[PDB]
């Protein structure tokens, strides 16, 4: 079970994550700006004398408590998970400034920005494994009890070995009707959010509903229209994406039957043969 960090919450950070000594980190590579500091990348020398890559992050010079908090929350909350389809956290540094928050390297960065850049140049099966990783990685979080809110291609990060892990554990495309509607977030909303994922994977990283107005998501989705399948969707994959969808969050499936669903597919492959702007009433 997850525990949420909010009396203390600060003690959180101290139970879930490593204090790593500075020692042991260098920086290798700046990404740039992140939303409490700087982002790079670097080496990671383990306790065994092994070296990883790792990302890391920092809190900025002259910081507020407040950002602080925020920032180490993180992982307080990432160091309660571990599982090889979420992202793991290495640790922090706290016991000296800048404080860093130390987590898995992830080569090809964030999975919509990854697809973009490869526009049907993947076999249906590739993006098969990917959705079956992020959804294995949801299936453990719901199992944890923790509704992640914010699931979408943007908050996955794909490695060298195209494994796709889910991250963002520190407006309006990915959120459930019942959630945007009165802010029933819940395992179902997340599979909700895991629809949206699978259509942003079969369409190589177009936004959901594009550009068109929040209140014309809104109201369209309440109205029953839905995403139109990608081009060359496989029929099983389209209708997964509907079922993700349902209005009713008690109908839709559970995440350990869109693993099922996803794994049947990978089994048989031939399945995904049978092949399925503008949205579409459902």
């Amino acid at each position: 079970t997850y525990v949420d960090p909010h009396e203390d919450p600060t003690q959180t950070v101290h139970e879930f994550a490593k204090e790593l000594d500075a020692t042991n980190i260098s920086i290798d590579k700046v990404v740039g700006a992140g939303e409490f500091g700087e982002v790079c990348s670097g080496r990671l020398k383990l306790p065994s004398k092994k070296e990883i890559s790792v990302a890391i992050k920092t809190l900025k010079v002259g910081y507020t408590e407040k950002q602080r908090r925020d920032f180490l929350g993180e992982a307080s909350i990432m160091g309660q998970f571990d599982h090889p389809n979420i992202i793991r956290l290495e640790g922090v540094v706290t016991k000296s400034k800048p404080v860093m928050i130390v987590t898995e390297y992830m080569e090809n960065g964030s999975l919509d920005s990854f697809l973009r850049k490869h526009d049907a140049q993947f076999t249906v099966i590739q993006l098969v494994g990917m959705l079956r990783g992020i959804a294995s990685g949801m299936k453990y979080l719901s199992d944890m009890g923790y509704v992640h809110r914010d699931l979408a291609a943007r908050n996955i990060l794909i490695n060298s070995n195209l494994v796709c892990k889910v991250s963002d554990f520190g407006p309006i495309r990915w959120t459930s009707p019942e959630a945007i509607a009165y802010r029933k977030f819940t395992s179902a909303s997340d599979v909700w959010s895991y629809g949206i994922v699978l259509w942003e994977v079969m369409s190589y990283g177009e936004r959901p509903y594009w550009e068109m107005s929040n209140q014309d998501v809104i109201k369209a989705v309440d109205e029953g229209y839905r995403l139109p399948p990608p081009m060359d969707c496989p029929a099983a994959l389209y209708q997964l994406m509907l079922d993700c969808w349902q209005k009713d969050r008690n109908n839709r499936p559970k995440f350990e039957q869109i693993v099922s669903i996803l794994d049947k597919l990978i089994r048989n492959p031939g399945s995904l043969k049978i092949i399925t702007s503008n949205l579409l009433l459902d």
